[PDB]
DNA sequence: GACCACGGCCA
DNA sequence: AACAGTGGCCGTGGTC
Protein backbone atom coordinates (compact mmCIF):
# COMPACT_ATOMS: atom_id res chain seq x y z
CA UNK A 1 0.00 0.00 0.00
CA UNK A 2 3.28 2.25 0.59
CA UNK A 3 5.90 2.73 -1.93
CA UNK A 4 9.33 1.31 -0.66
CA UNK A 5 11.50 3.41 -2.22
CA UNK A 6 15.15 2.01 -1.03
CA UNK A 7 17.31 4.07 1.65
CA UNK A 8 18.83 6.96 1.67
CA UNK A 9 15.04 8.49 2.75
CA UNK A 10 14.35 11.94 1.84
CA UNK A 11 14.74 14.87 4.00
CA UNK A 12 12.24 15.72 7.09
CA UNK A 13 11.01 12.01 7.09
CA UNK A 14 9.49 10.37 10.27
CA UNK A 15 11.61 7.22 11.75
CA UNK A 16 10.62 3.71 12.67
CA UNK A 17 12.53 1.67 14.79
CA UNK A 18 12.83 -1.68 16.63
CA UNK A 19 14.76 -1.96 19.80
CA UNK A 20 15.48 -5.25 21.62
CA UNK A 21 14.59 -3.72 25.05
CA UNK A 22 12.83 -1.26 25.97
CA UNK A 23 16.09 0.74 27.83
CA UNK A 24 17.61 2.57 24.86
CA UNK A 25 21.01 2.67 26.81
CA UNK A 26 21.18 -1.48 26.63
CA UNK A 27 18.82 -1.79 23.65
CA UNK A 28 20.15 -3.20 20.04
CA UNK A 29 19.02 -1.75 17.34
CA UNK A 30 16.89 -4.40 15.13
CA UNK A 31 15.33 -2.75 12.40
CA UNK A 32 15.27 1.00 11.23
CA UNK A 33 12.71 2.49 8.53
CA UNK A 34 11.76 5.63 7.41
CA UNK A 35 8.61 7.33 6.00
CA UNK A 36 7.56 10.49 4.02
CA UNK A 37 4.52 11.37 0.91
CA UNK A 38 3.27 7.02 1.68
CA UNK A 39 6.74 5.92 0.41
CA UNK A 40 8.63 3.94 3.66
CA UNK A 41 12.31 3.67 3.67
CA UNK A 42 13.81 0.11 5.00
CA UNK A 43 17.61 0.24 6.52
CA UNK A 44 19.64 -2.39 4.97
CA UNK A 45 21.68 -1.80 8.47
CA UNK A 46 20.44 -0.40 10.84
CA UNK A 47 23.55 0.56 12.37
CA UNK A 48 25.14 1.95 9.45
CA UNK A 49 21.85 3.19 7.90
CA UNK A 50 21.57 5.31 11.63
CA UNK A 51 24.38 7.74 10.42
CA UNK A 52 22.64 8.79 6.97
CA UNK A 53 20.12 10.53 9.38
CA UNK A 54 20.12 14.28 10.39
CA UNK A 55 17.00 14.40 12.76
CA UNK A 56 15.43 12.00 14.83
CA UNK A 57 11.59 12.52 13.96
CA UNK A 58 8.45 10.32 14.96
CA UNK A 59 7.27 8.76 17.73
CA UNK A 60 9.45 8.33 20.75
CA UNK A 61 11.99 9.99 18.98
CA UNK A 62 13.87 10.51 21.86
CA UNK A 63 14.74 7.39 22.46
CA UNK A 64 16.51 6.41 19.24
CA UNK A 65 18.44 9.81 20.14
CA UNK A 66 19.49 8.27 22.97
CA UNK A 67 20.86 4.88 21.31
CA UNK A 68 22.38 7.60 18.71
CA UNK A 69 24.37 9.42 21.28
CA UNK A 70 25.22 5.72 22.87
CA UNK A 71 27.15 4.90 19.84
CA UNK A 72 28.74 8.87 19.16
CA UNK A 73 26.57 10.25 17.04
CA UNK A 74 24.61 13.38 17.11
CA UNK A 75 20.65 12.71 16.22
CA UNK A 76 18.42 15.31 17.82
CA UNK A 77 14.83 14.18 18.33
CA UNK A 78 12.55 16.65 16.66
CA UNK A 79 8.79 16.11 16.24
CA UNK A 80 7.08 13.44 18.17
CA UNK A 81 3.48 12.55 17.60
CA UNK A 82 3.36 11.13 21.41
CA UNK A 83 4.12 14.99 22.78
CA UNK A 84 1.24 16.48 20.86
CA UNK A 85 -1.64 13.86 22.01
CA UNK A 86 0.21 14.25 25.51
CA UNK A 87 -0.46 17.70 26.15
CA UNK A 88 -3.74 17.31 23.73
CA UNK A 89 -4.90 14.58 26.88
CA UNK A 90 -2.09 13.30 29.80
CA UNK A 91 -4.11 10.16 29.44
CA UNK A 92 -2.05 9.29 25.78
CA UNK A 93 0.88 8.12 27.44
CA UNK A 94 1.86 5.44 25.08
CA UNK A 95 2.04 4.63 21.40
CA UNK A 96 -0.35 1.91 21.71
CA UNK A 97 -3.11 4.41 23.59
CA UNK A 98 -2.87 6.32 21.26
CA UNK A 99 -2.62 4.25 18.76
CA UNK A 100 -6.28 3.14 19.29
CA UNK A 101 -7.70 6.19 19.85
CA UNK A 102 -6.57 8.74 16.75
CA UNK A 103 -6.32 5.48 14.73
CA UNK A 104 -4.33 2.99 13.48
CA UNK A 105 -2.17 0.19 14.79
CA UNK A 106 0.71 0.36 16.69
CA UNK A 107 3.33 -2.69 15.28
CA UNK A 108 6.63 -4.59 15.81
CA UNK A 109 8.30 -3.69 12.14
CA UNK A 110 10.25 -0.39 11.46
CA UNK A 111 8.53 0.53 8.33
CA UNK A 112 5.16 0.12 9.67
CA UNK A 113 6.20 1.91 12.68
CA UNK A 114 7.91 4.92 10.50
CA UNK A 115 4.48 4.92 8.63
CA UNK A 116 2.32 5.15 11.98
CA UNK A 117 4.47 7.89 13.17
CA UNK A 118 3.69 10.35 9.97
CA UNK A 119 0.00 9.28 10.26
CA UNK A 120 -0.61 9.81 13.56
CA UNK A 121 1.59 13.61 13.69
CA UNK A 122 -0.68 14.82 10.73
CA UNK A 123 -3.74 13.73 12.33
CA UNK A 124 -2.37 15.06 15.78
CA UNK A 125 -0.92 17.92 14.63
CA UNK A 126 -4.42 18.85 12.64
CA UNK A 127 -6.14 18.92 16.16
CA UNK A 128 -3.70 20.81 18.00
CA UNK A 129 -4.28 24.05 15.32
CA UNK A 130 -6.37 26.22 17.17
CA UNK A 131 -4.67 25.30 20.81
CA UNK A 132 -2.07 28.02 20.16
CA UNK A 133 -1.51 27.88 24.55
CA UNK A 134 -0.88 24.06 23.54
CA UNK A 135 1.58 24.67 20.69
CA UNK A 136 3.02 26.79 22.57
CA UNK A 137 4.04 24.32 25.55
CA UNK A 138 4.92 22.13 22.05
CA UNK A 139 6.88 24.31 20.85
CA UNK A 140 8.87 26.23 23.38
CA UNK A 141 8.85 23.16 26.20
CA UNK A 142 7.98 20.07 25.26
CA UNK A 143 9.70 19.71 21.83
CA UNK A 144 13.08 21.24 22.99
CA UNK A 145 13.11 19.43 26.59
CA UNK A 146 13.42 16.04 24.74
CA UNK A 147 16.56 16.98 22.83
CA UNK A 148 17.23 17.58 26.85
CA UNK A 149 16.46 14.60 28.02
CA UNK A 150 17.86 12.77 25.76
CA UNK A 151 21.91 14.33 26.95
CA UNK A 152 20.56 13.45 30.27
CA UNK A 153 19.77 9.75 29.77
CA UNK A 154 23.01 9.37 27.07
CA UNK A 155 25.41 10.79 29.87
CA UNK A 156 24.47 9.17 33.04
CA UNK A 157 25.64 9.22 36.46
CA UNK A 158 28.64 7.90 38.39
CA UNK A 159 27.89 6.01 41.34
CA UNK A 160 30.41 4.87 43.75
CA UNK A 161 30.32 1.01 43.25
CA UNK A 162 32.80 -0.62 46.06
CA UNK A 163 30.83 2.07 48.17
CA UNK A 164 27.69 0.22 47.88
CA UNK A 165 29.18 -3.00 48.03
CA UNK A 166 30.23 -2.42 51.43
CA UNK A 167 27.14 -1.19 52.44
CA UNK A 168 24.95 -4.27 51.58
CA UNK A 169 27.58 -5.96 53.72
CA UNK A 170 27.16 -3.35 56.53
CA UNK A 171 23.35 -4.29 56.32
CA UNK A 172 22.84 -7.25 56.10
CA UNK A 173 24.51 -8.59 59.32
CA UNK A 174 21.85 -5.72 60.73
CA UNK A 175 19.54 -7.37 59.22
CA UNK A 176 20.06 -10.87 60.08
CA UNK A 177 20.11 -9.73 63.66
CA UNK A 178 16.38 -7.75 63.48
CA UNK A 179 15.51 -11.26 61.52
CA UNK A 180 16.66 -13.43 64.23
CA UNK A 181 15.10 -11.28 66.96
CA UNK A 182 11.82 -11.19 65.50
CA UNK A 183 11.66 -15.21 65.57
CA UNK A 184 12.70 -15.44 68.86
CA UNK A 185 9.56 -12.65 69.57
CA UNK A 186 7.24 -14.83 67.44
CA UNK A 187 8.24 -17.78 69.29
CA UNK A 188 8.92 -19.52 65.31
CA UNK A 189 10.33 -18.49 61.98
CA UNK A 190 8.59 -17.12 58.99
CA UNK A 191 8.92 -15.05 56.19
CA UNK A 192 9.06 -11.68 57.11
CA UNK A 193 9.05 -10.61 53.61
CA UNK A 194 5.44 -12.41 53.05
CA UNK A 195 3.05 -10.02 54.33
CA UNK A 196 0.69 -12.73 54.55
CA UNK A 197 2.51 -15.06 56.80
CA UNK A 198 3.06 -11.53 59.18
CA UNK A 199 -0.53 -11.21 59.43
CA UNK A 200 -1.06 -14.38 60.75
CA UNK A 201 1.97 -14.11 63.76
CA UNK A 202 0.53 -10.30 64.48
CA UNK A 203 -3.10 -10.88 64.48
CA UNK A 204 -3.78 -14.98 64.88
CA UNK A 205 -0.97 -15.78 66.72
CA UNK A 206 -0.45 -12.66 68.94
CA UNK A 207 -3.38 -10.81 70.53
CA UNK A 208 -2.68 -7.97 68.68
CA UNK A 209 -5.58 -5.96 67.14
CA UNK A 210 -6.33 -5.44 63.33
CA UNK A 211 -6.53 -1.55 62.84
CA UNK A 212 -7.55 -1.49 58.72
CA UNK A 213 -8.38 -3.81 55.93
CA UNK A 214 -6.60 -3.71 52.16
CA UNK A 215 -8.05 -2.81 49.30
CA UNK A 216 -8.43 -5.43 46.81
CA UNK A 217 -8.86 -8.53 49.33
CA UNK A 218 -9.60 -6.97 52.48
CA UNK A 219 -7.04 -8.60 54.61
CA UNK A 220 -5.49 -7.53 57.77
CA UNK A 221 -2.91 -4.80 56.46
CA UNK A 222 0.52 -4.72 57.98
CA UNK A 223 1.05 -1.92 56.59
CA UNK A 224 3.77 0.87 58.15
CA UNK A 225 0.65 2.72 59.19
CA UNK A 226 -1.11 -0.31 61.54
CA UNK A 227 2.06 -0.88 62.80
CA UNK A 228 3.00 2.69 63.82
CA UNK A 229 0.01 2.32 65.90
CA UNK A 230 0.98 -1.08 67.78
CA UNK A 231 4.61 0.26 68.72
CA UNK A 232 3.04 0.25 72.31
CA UNK A 233 1.02 -3.12 72.20
CA UNK A 234 3.69 -5.15 71.13
CA UNK A 235 7.83 -5.37 71.33
CA UNK A 236 7.63 -7.11 67.93
CA UNK A 237 6.54 -4.24 65.93
CA UNK A 238 9.33 -1.98 67.18
CA UNK A 239 11.80 -4.65 65.45
CA UNK A 240 9.85 -5.22 62.34
CA UNK A 241 9.32 -1.75 61.59
CA UNK A 242 13.02 -1.26 61.54
CA UNK A 243 12.86 -4.77 58.95
CA UNK A 244 11.09 -3.59 56.88
CA UNK A 245 13.10 -0.12 56.69
CA UNK A 246 16.59 -2.00 55.85
CA UNK A 247 15.20 -4.68 53.30
CA UNK A 248 13.36 -2.11 51.53
CA UNK A 249 16.44 0.06 51.16
CA UNK A 250 18.55 -2.77 50.71
CA UNK A 251 16.49 -4.54 47.59
CA UNK A 252 15.55 -1.66 45.96
CA UNK A 253 18.82 0.71 45.60
CA UNK A 254 21.75 -0.88 47.43
CA UNK A 255 21.94 -4.35 45.73
CA UNK A 256 20.08 -3.62 42.27
CA UNK A 257 22.29 -0.27 41.48
CA UNK A 258 25.61 -1.46 41.55
CA UNK A 259 24.68 -4.28 38.53
CA UNK A 260 23.11 -1.53 35.83
CA UNK A 261 26.28 -0.16 35.85
CA UNK A 262 26.21 0.40 32.26
CA UNK A 263 29.83 -1.73 30.05
CA UNK A 264 30.84 1.32 27.86
CA UNK A 265 29.84 4.24 29.47
CA UNK A 266 30.60 3.30 33.62
CA UNK A 267 27.89 5.35 34.43
CA UNK A 268 24.45 4.67 35.77
CA UNK A 269 21.37 5.33 32.93
CA UNK A 270 17.94 6.28 33.53
CA UNK A 271 15.48 7.13 31.36
CA UNK A 272 13.35 10.26 31.98
CA UNK A 273 9.87 9.52 30.40
CA UNK A 274 8.07 12.49 29.07
CA UNK A 275 4.84 11.47 29.29
CA UNK A 276 4.10 9.26 32.03
CA UNK A 277 2.29 11.75 34.25
CA UNK A 278 -1.30 13.11 34.50
CA UNK A 279 -0.09 16.46 35.85
CA UNK A 280 2.94 16.91 33.40
CA UNK A 281 5.42 15.85 35.64
CA UNK A 282 8.68 13.86 34.26
CA UNK A 283 8.86 10.18 35.15
CA UNK A 284 12.31 8.09 35.65
CA UNK A 285 12.27 4.48 35.31
CA UNK A 286 14.80 1.35 34.92
CA UNK A 287 16.24 2.82 37.50
CA UNK A 288 14.05 5.26 39.19
CA UNK A 289 16.66 7.81 40.00
CA UNK A 290 13.65 9.93 41.39
CA UNK A 291 12.74 8.13 44.54
CA UNK A 292 16.24 7.48 45.71
CA UNK A 293 16.52 7.83 49.74
CA UNK A 294 16.98 10.86 51.52
CA UNK A 295 15.41 10.64 54.46
CA UNK A 296 16.50 8.02 57.20
CA UNK A 297 19.89 8.39 58.31
CA UNK A 298 20.80 4.75 55.97
CA UNK A 299 19.50 6.48 53.21
CA UNK A 300 21.23 9.24 53.34
CA UNK A 301 24.00 6.96 53.30
CA UNK A 302 22.66 5.66 50.04
CA UNK A 303 22.68 9.62 48.16
CA UNK A 304 26.87 9.86 49.06
CA UNK A 305 27.57 6.51 46.48
CA UNK A 306 26.36 9.20 43.60
CA UNK A 307 29.15 10.94 43.03
CA UNK A 308 30.66 13.17 40.14
CA UNK A 309 33.38 12.38 37.88
CA UNK A 310 37.22 12.99 38.67
CA UNK A 311 37.63 16.54 38.59
CA UNK A 312 34.33 17.21 38.51
CA UNK A 313 31.10 18.44 41.12
CA UNK A 314 28.07 18.00 41.61
CA UNK A 315 25.75 21.01 41.59
CA UNK A 316 22.17 20.58 43.05
CA UNK A 317 19.67 23.34 43.01
CA UNK A 318 16.28 22.49 44.46
CA UNK A 319 13.41 25.47 44.79
CA UNK A 320 12.14 26.51 47.84
CA UNK A 321 8.57 25.76 48.98
CA UNK A 322 7.94 25.58 44.80
CA UNK A 323 4.05 24.32 44.73
CA UNK A 324 3.50 27.15 47.74
CA UNK A 325 4.89 30.03 45.80
CA UNK A 326 2.73 28.39 43.09
CA UNK A 327 -0.42 28.45 44.75
CA UNK A 328 0.66 32.11 46.08
CA UNK A 329 0.52 33.38 42.41
CA UNK A 330 -2.49 31.07 41.13
CA UNK A 331 -4.64 32.07 44.26
CA UNK A 332 -3.34 35.80 44.34
CA UNK A 333 -3.84 35.84 47.98
CA UNK A 334 -2.57 38.95 49.33
CA UNK A 335 -0.96 37.23 52.66
CA UNK A 336 0.39 34.14 50.99
CA UNK A 337 2.04 36.37 48.09
CA UNK A 338 3.15 38.60 51.67
CA UNK A 339 4.74 35.29 52.80
CA UNK A 340 7.30 35.04 50.36
CA UNK A 341 7.91 38.68 49.60
CA UNK A 342 8.92 38.61 53.12
CA UNK A 343 10.93 35.73 52.91
CA UNK A 344 8.66 33.40 55.21
CA UNK A 345 9.76 29.78 55.06
CA UNK A 346 6.25 27.85 55.86
CA UNK A 347 7.45 24.43 56.05
CA UNK A 348 9.92 25.79 58.79
CA UNK A 349 7.32 27.30 60.34
CA UNK A 350 5.01 24.07 60.48
CA UNK A 351 7.85 22.30 62.51
CA UNK A 352 8.12 25.38 64.99
CA UNK A 353 4.40 24.42 65.85
CA UNK A 354 4.71 20.24 65.71
CA UNK A 355 8.16 20.34 68.54
CA UNK A 356 7.15 23.31 70.03
CA UNK A 357 10.59 25.36 69.25
CA UNK A 358 11.64 28.56 67.18
CA UNK A 359 12.29 28.22 64.11
CA UNK A 360 15.90 28.99 64.52
CA UNK A 361 15.99 25.51 66.34
CA UNK A 362 14.31 23.53 63.68
CA UNK A 363 16.43 20.99 62.14
CA UNK A 364 15.94 19.23 58.63
CA UNK A 365 14.24 15.77 60.04
CA UNK A 366 12.04 17.97 61.63
CA UNK A 367 11.25 20.20 58.42
CA UNK A 368 10.86 17.46 55.98
CA UNK A 369 8.05 15.84 58.61
CA UNK A 370 5.92 19.27 58.70
CA UNK A 371 6.51 18.97 54.67
CA UNK A 372 5.06 15.69 54.52
CA UNK A 373 2.07 17.30 57.05
CA UNK A 374 1.64 21.00 54.92
CA UNK A 375 0.89 19.01 51.46
CA UNK A 376 -1.04 16.68 53.11
CA UNK A 377 -3.38 19.32 55.14
CA UNK A 378 -3.02 21.27 51.09
CA UNK A 379 -4.39 18.90 49.16
CA UNK A 380 -7.29 17.69 51.12
CA UNK A 381 -5.85 15.46 53.69
CA UNK A 382 -8.99 14.61 56.44
CA UNK A 383 -9.17 16.03 60.29
CA UNK A 384 -9.26 12.37 61.71
CA UNK A 385 -6.20 11.02 59.75
CA UNK A 386 -3.70 14.62 60.48
CA UNK A 387 -4.89 13.74 64.25
CA UNK A 388 -3.59 10.25 63.96
CA UNK A 389 -0.06 11.12 62.12
CA UNK A 390 0.44 14.13 64.73
CA UNK A 391 -0.99 11.88 68.00
CA UNK A 392 -2.79 15.17 68.77
CA UNK A 393 -6.56 14.97 69.67
CA UNK A 394 -9.33 15.33 66.55
CA UNK A 395 -10.38 18.65 67.80
CA UNK A 396 -7.12 20.06 67.35
CA UNK A 397 -6.60 18.83 64.17
CA UNK A 398 -9.87 20.42 62.75
CA UNK A 399 -8.15 23.89 64.39
CA UNK A 400 -4.75 23.32 62.17
CA UNK A 401 -6.88 22.99 59.71
CA UNK A 402 -9.08 26.09 59.76
CA UNK A 403 -5.73 28.14 60.74
CA UNK A 404 -4.09 26.94 57.80
CA UNK A 405 -6.37 28.16 55.28
CA UNK A 406 -7.96 31.04 57.23
CA UNK A 407 -4.28 32.55 57.04
CA UNK A 408 -4.66 32.59 53.30
CA UNK A 409 -8.21 33.21 52.85
CA UNK A 410 -8.19 32.98 49.47
CA UNK A 411 -6.95 29.86 48.63
CA UNK A 412 -10.23 28.28 49.32
CA UNK A 413 -11.97 30.82 47.43
CA UNK A 414 -9.24 29.33 44.47
CA UNK A 415 -9.95 25.87 45.39
CA UNK A 416 -13.73 26.67 44.68
CA UNK A 417 -12.88 28.49 41.32
CA UNK A 418 -10.82 25.62 39.98
CA UNK A 419 -13.72 23.36 41.04
CA UNK A 420 -16.30 24.94 39.60
CA UNK A 421 -14.48 26.21 36.00
CA UNK A 422 -13.47 22.28 36.24
CA UNK A 423 -17.03 20.49 36.28
CA UNK A 424 -18.07 23.41 33.40
CA UNK A 425 -15.26 22.60 31.40
CA UNK A 426 -14.71 19.18 31.86
CA UNK A 427 -10.80 20.04 32.43
CA UNK A 428 -8.73 22.09 34.97
CA UNK A 429 -5.52 23.46 33.07
CA UNK A 430 -2.02 24.86 34.44
CA UNK A 431 -0.79 28.67 34.23
CA UNK A 432 0.64 27.89 31.24
CA UNK A 433 -2.32 25.80 29.40
CA UNK A 434 -1.70 22.23 29.74
CA UNK A 435 -4.86 20.30 30.55
CA UNK A 436 -5.85 17.36 32.61
CA UNK A 437 -9.30 15.79 31.86
CA UNK A 438 -11.21 14.90 35.31
CA UNK A 439 -14.63 13.92 34.12
CA UNK A 440 -15.63 12.77 37.95
CA UNK A 441 -16.27 16.22 39.46
CA UNK A 442 -19.97 15.61 38.87
CA UNK A 443 -20.24 12.05 39.72
CA UNK A 444 -23.04 11.00 41.94
CA UNK A 445 -20.95 8.91 44.41
CA UNK A 446 -19.70 11.61 47.25
CA UNK A 447 -16.86 9.17 46.90
CA UNK A 448 -15.31 9.21 43.72
CA UNK A 449 -16.71 12.70 43.38
CA UNK A 450 -14.21 14.02 46.33
CA UNK A 451 -11.81 11.99 44.78
CA UNK A 452 -11.48 13.35 41.48
CA UNK A 453 -12.13 16.82 42.91
CA UNK A 454 -8.34 16.15 45.13
CA UNK A 455 -7.13 15.08 41.64
CA UNK A 456 -8.61 18.87 40.49
CA UNK A 457 -7.35 21.22 42.25
CA UNK A 458 -3.86 19.16 42.50
CA UNK A 459 -2.81 19.39 39.25
CA UNK A 460 -2.90 23.28 38.27
CA UNK A 461 -0.57 23.31 41.63
CA UNK A 462 1.89 20.49 40.83
CA UNK A 463 1.37 20.83 37.00
CA UNK A 464 2.53 24.75 36.87
CA UNK A 465 5.64 23.81 39.20
CA UNK A 466 6.29 21.12 36.64
CA UNK A 467 6.26 23.58 33.62
CA UNK A 468 8.26 25.83 35.28
CA UNK A 469 11.31 22.88 35.65
CA UNK A 470 10.68 22.18 32.33
CA UNK A 471 10.89 25.84 30.91
CA UNK A 472 14.15 26.11 33.45
CA UNK A 473 15.74 22.65 31.55
CA UNK A 474 15.58 24.05 28.31
CA UNK A 475 16.93 27.73 28.84
CA UNK A 476 19.73 25.98 31.52
CA UNK A 477 20.99 23.34 29.22
CA UNK A 478 22.41 25.18 26.28
CA UNK A 479 24.12 27.65 28.98
CA UNK A 480 25.51 24.40 30.46
CA UNK A 481 27.38 23.06 26.77
CA UNK A 482 29.35 26.39 26.50
CA UNK A 483 30.65 26.23 30.02
CA UNK A 484 31.40 22.46 29.71
CA UNK A 485 28.78 21.43 32.51
CA UNK A 486 26.87 18.35 31.50
CA UNK A 487 22.73 17.85 32.98
CA UNK A 488 22.87 14.65 35.22
CA UNK A 489 19.13 14.11 37.05
CA UNK A 490 15.80 16.12 37.52
CA UNK A 491 13.62 15.46 40.62
CA UNK A 492 10.43 17.49 39.74
CA UNK A 493 11.85 20.55 41.63
CA UNK A 494 15.83 19.95 41.69
CA UNK A 495 18.23 19.91 38.72
CA UNK A 496 21.63 17.85 39.77
CA UNK A 497 24.70 18.97 36.98
CA UNK A 498 28.32 17.98 36.86
CA UNK A 499 30.64 20.57 36.03
CA UNK A 500 34.36 20.63 36.45
CA UNK A 501 35.55 21.64 40.04
CA UNK A 502 37.54 24.80 39.03
CA UNK A 503 34.23 26.44 36.77
CA UNK A 504 31.42 24.63 39.61
CA UNK A 505 30.77 27.84 41.47
CA UNK A 506 30.79 29.69 38.06
CA UNK A 507 28.04 26.76 36.91
CA UNK A 508 26.24 27.39 40.12
CA UNK A 509 25.59 30.79 40.05
CA UNK A 510 24.27 30.76 36.72
CA UNK A 511 21.89 27.77 36.74
CA UNK A 512 20.15 29.43 40.39
CA UNK A 513 19.85 33.17 38.20
CA UNK A 514 18.00 31.04 35.20
CA UNK A 515 15.93 28.97 37.07
CA UNK A 516 15.01 31.92 39.46
CA UNK A 517 14.14 34.13 36.66
CA UNK A 518 12.60 31.86 34.49
CA UNK A 519 9.26 32.73 34.36
CA UNK A 520 8.47 35.42 36.94
CA UNK A 521 5.37 34.97 39.06
CA UNK A 522 3.97 37.49 41.92
CA UNK A 523 6.42 36.08 44.39
CA UNK A 524 10.25 35.64 44.00
CA UNK A 525 11.14 31.75 43.03
CA UNK A 526 14.13 31.15 45.15
CA UNK A 527 16.20 28.31 44.80
CA UNK A 528 18.53 26.55 46.85
CA UNK A 529 22.55 25.53 45.64
CA UNK A 530 25.06 23.51 47.16
CA UNK A 531 28.10 21.67 45.58
CA UNK A 532 29.31 18.58 46.45
CA UNK A 533 31.50 15.82 45.02
CA UNK A 534 28.22 13.57 46.15
CA UNK A 535 24.59 14.23 46.00
CA UNK A 536 24.19 14.19 49.75
CA UNK A 537 26.96 16.89 49.98
CA UNK A 538 25.72 18.64 47.07
CA UNK A 539 22.05 18.93 48.57
CA UNK A 540 23.72 20.52 52.18
C1' DG B 1 11.57 -18.18 32.07
C1' DA B 2 7.92 -14.79 31.24
C1' DC B 3 4.04 -12.29 33.12
C1' DC B 4 0.64 -10.47 36.44
C1' DA B 5 -2.00 -8.82 40.72
C1' DC B 6 -1.53 -7.38 45.14
C1' DG B 7 0.25 -5.17 49.32
C1' DG B 8 3.78 -2.29 50.54
C1' DC B 9 7.14 1.72 50.43
C1' DC B 10 10.67 4.94 48.45
C1' DA B 11 10.87 10.01 46.66
C1' DA C 1 -6.55 2.43 57.78
C1' DA C 2 -8.07 7.06 56.76
C1' DC C 3 -10.88 13.36 52.44
C1' DA C 4 -3.65 14.63 50.46
C1' DG C 5 -1.81 14.51 45.20
C1' DT C 6 2.08 12.55 41.32
C1' DG C 7 4.96 8.62 40.22
C1' DG C 8 7.93 3.48 40.01
C1' DC C 9 10.05 -0.96 42.09
C1' DC C 10 10.21 -4.41 45.45
C1' DG C 11 8.92 -9.71 47.08
C1' DT C 12 5.16 -12.81 47.45
C1' DG C 13 1.76 -15.73 45.50
C1' DG C 14 0.09 -17.76 41.57
C1' DT C 15 -0.08 -19.08 36.19
C1' DC C 16 1.27 -20.51 31.77
O1 LIG D 1 4.65 14.92 50.30
C1 LIG D 1 4.89 15.67 49.36
N1 LIG D 1 3.86 16.05 48.52
C2 LIG D 1 3.94 16.89 47.44
O2 LIG D 1 2.95 17.17 46.76
N2 LIG D 1 5.19 17.39 47.17
C3 LIG D 1 5.33 18.35 46.06
C4 LIG D 1 5.03 19.79 46.47
C5 LIG D 1 6.41 20.41 46.62
O3 LIG D 1 6.36 21.80 46.34
C6 LIG D 1 7.21 19.66 45.57
C7 LIG D 1 8.70 19.63 45.81
O4 LIG D 1 8.97 19.08 47.11
P1 LIG D 1 10.31 19.48 47.88
O5 LIG D 1 11.29 20.01 46.91
O6 LIG D 1 10.71 18.34 48.74
O7 LIG D 1 9.80 20.69 48.80
P2 LIG D 1 9.39 22.21 48.50
O8 LIG D 1 7.93 22.35 48.62
O9 LIG D 1 10.04 22.66 47.25
O10 LIG D 1 10.06 22.96 49.75
P3 LIG D 1 11.79 22.85 49.76
O11 LIG D 1 12.09 21.86 50.86
O12 LIG D 1 12.27 22.38 48.40
O13 LIG D 1 12.27 24.25 50.09
O14 LIG D 1 6.68 18.32 45.60
C8 LIG D 1 6.28 17.05 47.94
C9 LIG D 1 6.19 16.22 49.02
C10 LIG D 1 7.39 15.91 49.79
C11 LIG D 1 8.71 16.15 49.47
C12 LIG D 1 9.65 15.71 50.42
C13 LIG D 1 9.11 15.13 51.50
SE1 LIG D 1 7.28 15.06 51.45
P1 LIG E 1 12.89 13.79 48.15
O1 LIG E 1 14.34 14.30 47.73
O2 LIG E 1 12.59 14.07 49.57
O3 LIG E 1 11.85 14.51 47.12
C1 LIG E 1 12.26 14.88 45.84
C2 LIG E 1 11.03 15.10 44.94
C3 LIG E 1 10.28 16.39 45.22
C4 LIG E 1 8.80 16.01 45.19
C5 LIG E 1 8.80 14.47 45.13
N1 LIG E 1 7.97 13.87 46.22
C6 LIG E 1 8.62 13.43 47.35
C7 LIG E 1 7.93 12.87 48.39
C8 LIG E 1 6.49 12.76 48.26
N2 LIG E 1 5.75 12.20 49.28
N3 LIG E 1 5.81 13.18 47.18
C9 LIG E 1 6.52 13.76 46.12
O4 LIG E 1 5.98 14.16 45.11
O5 LIG E 1 10.14 14.02 45.21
Amino acid sequence: ALEEAPWPPPEGAFVGFVLSRKEPMWADLLALAAARGGRVHRAPEPYKALRDLKEARGLLAKDLSVLALREGLGLPPGDDPMLLAYLLDPSNTTPEGVARRYGGEWTEEAGERAALSERLFANLWGRLEGEERLLWLYREVERPLSAVLAHMEATGVRLDVAYLRALSLEVAEEIARLEAEVFRLAGHPFNLNSRDQLERVLFDELGLPAIGKTEKTGKRSTSAAVLEALREAHPIVEKILQYRELTKLKSTYIDPLPDLIHPRTGRLHTRFNQTATATGRLSSSDPNLQNIPVRTPLGQRIRRAFIAEEGWLLVALDYSQIELRVLAHLSGDENLIRVFQEGRDIHTETASWMFGVPREAVDPLMRRAAKTINFGVLYGMSAHRLSQELAIPYEEAQAFIERYFQSFPKVRAWIEKTLEEGRRRGYVETLFGRRRYVPDLEARVKSVREAAERMAFNMPVQGTAADLMKLAMVKLFPRLEEMGARMLLQVHDELVLEAPKERAEAVARLAKEVMEGVYPLAVPLEVEVGIGEDWLSAKE
